[PDB]
């Protein structure tokens, strides 16, 4: 159980064996580091969809169905698909809310230090919906943190997965009430194991030189 | 089991033990996992600036001024620090450092393949850079990923780290030379060994119900 050779090993899986299914155990696993992710100033701007059911797999899947039919598959045929979400914008309801939690988990001593919790967490939440108008992108930045989370997490418990970009997020948003309920797609990730129509797992794994990417003071 | 308790018992440490550093193969481990993280198409569009000294760890601090005091410690006081960076402007010159690389490490089988994918990546970007204008954002999201990979990563090796987004990006920028290199700093990671005086260390984590961030279909 070392983290750096899970690192080395993990790959993108290209083809998912659509018979070999989760754990209920792992499919729990799964969620739980969902929600456990940080987050700035524990924000949680997020919501996720668990496809577990091929009706449900489908429905996700139909926003692939444009120049990304490659990706189709891999959402079909793996066990669990999750999709990530963002918030469209940083509301004082949803700021209540994160304090209002941490609060009823005892994270509080006196009233003041919730106070001032609160108005450090909007501190930084103005300056992003306020000054630099990017709460949006602030957002979806936390959501992207998640998913590097979930796929060294999932790589973790021997699963194979995919991020995937190449999806219609206007016709996901669509297909599941988004942007109603003021949320969009930002990523896809189907989780499984892989088959041997997944060339990727073979290949060597590929990543720019430390001597360009990396300076050490 | 694994990673899962790893991920509940992690924490964003509040005050670090100067005196507990990095153990040398511990050093590399952490490089190696800034280097192997996931991103779109395998662009890494980013740049990492790693202080151990404590020369290095000052011209760092300089960034935790004005309103982000409360910062300045743990980016001095850390074993050593991370500043993730992503590029400015995503360039050609850069997607043929990527595909070079994919190729050399031995991924294409054919000279076409290694064409497929260079079109393919380029795809990818052009349509960021061209038709939505915001590549700066894309690149930066997937520098978050990177960072949601470190943070269960390091944790995973056991050690301590918080993840810092309040900090003056031009000061960074400046004290660096980033911009003229093509860089900005998106999140400053201290790492090291946490303190006594570390009060999140023994508090309880906080996370909204799955019943409101996750829904089962
Ligand atoms: C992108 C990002 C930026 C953060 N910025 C800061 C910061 O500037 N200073 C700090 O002390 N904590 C910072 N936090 C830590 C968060 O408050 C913390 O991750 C969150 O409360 C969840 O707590 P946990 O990490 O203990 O689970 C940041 C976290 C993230 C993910
Ligand atoms: C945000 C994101 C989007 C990606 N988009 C896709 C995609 O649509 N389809 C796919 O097969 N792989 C996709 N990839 C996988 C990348 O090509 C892969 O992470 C990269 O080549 C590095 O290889 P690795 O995942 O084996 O480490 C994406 C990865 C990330 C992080």
């Amino acid at each position: 159980m070392d983290i750096i050779s899970v690192a080395l090993k993990r790959h993108s899986t290209k083809a998912f064996d659509a018979s070999k299914k989760l754990t209920p155990e792992q499919a729990e696993q799964i969620k739980t580091l969902l929600q456990y992710s940080p987050s700035s100033t524990n924000s949680q701007p997020w919501h996720f969809i668990v496809a577990s059911t091929e009706e449900g797999k489908a429905r996700v899947a139909k926003s692939a169905a444009g120049n990304y039919v490659f990706n189709e598959r891999k959402m079909l045929d793996a066990s669990h698909v999750v999709v990530f979400c963002a918030k469209t914008a940083m509301d004082d309801v949803w700021l209540k809310l994160v304090v209002d939690q941490e609060d009823a988990d005892g994270r509080f001593a006196t009233p003041e230090a919730k106070a001032a919790n609160d108005k450090g967490r909007k501190f930084f939440a103005d300056m992003h919906r306020k000054d630099l108008h990017d709460d949006a992108e602030w957002m979806a930045k936390q959501v992207y943190l998640n998913v590097g989370n979930f796929l060294l997490g999932v790589a973790a418990l021997g699963l194979d997965a995919v991020p995937i970009e190449g999806f219609d997020a206007a016709i996901l948003d669509a297909e599941f009430g988004l942007k109603e309920k003021g949320y969009t797609s930002l990523v896809v990730v189907p989780v499984g194991h892989h088959s041997v129509e997944d060339f990727n797992a073979t290949l060597p794994k590929s990543r720019l030189p430390q001597n360009i990417t990396l300076t050490e003071v």
